[PDB]
């Protein structure tokens, strides 16, 4: 399993979720992280993110892919594909 | 082809790219659009987005998938899966 996590979280609560995912997935651009995970770690990411975030206000989308998808990037590549 | 477009564009230039993608793809959450496209329309989205945005500063990631990926959403679903 491979997932791309994109999120819209109000400031002064974003930095919090950012720190969290930085220890689970790779940071692609602002508000975007992706990486491989185990059916267990996947539950853990969403587990913590479930309380590290405030529903009703924030939004988090977690696409569930089978492998690292190809991508086309414009502008300053927030992170070299190789570096991950 | 199906793509998920995520972007980080400075304000007062974001609204511009937002209007553009709203006429090409579906809006999932803030800074995220996805939808099906033809090898032609795909070139068109990135074509316009290529000049509707300022490199060196902005960042745009366009994942290239074969079909609408499954997703897990937390918080206020910025848009019902069915509504698209």
């Amino acid at each position: 399993m491979y997932i791309v996590v994109v999120y819209d979280v109000g400031v002064e609560r974003v930095n919090k979720v950012k720190k969290f995912l930085r220890m689970h997935l790779n940071w692609v651009q602002n508000s975007v992280f992706e990486g491989e995970v185990t059916l267990a770690e996947f539950e853990r990411i969403k587990e913590g993110l479930k309380k590290i975030i405030d529903e009703n206000s924030d939004s988090v989308i977690i696409y569930k892919l089978r492998s690292m998808p190809p991508r086309e990037t414009l502008g300053i590549e927030k992170n070299p594909i190789e570096e991950i």
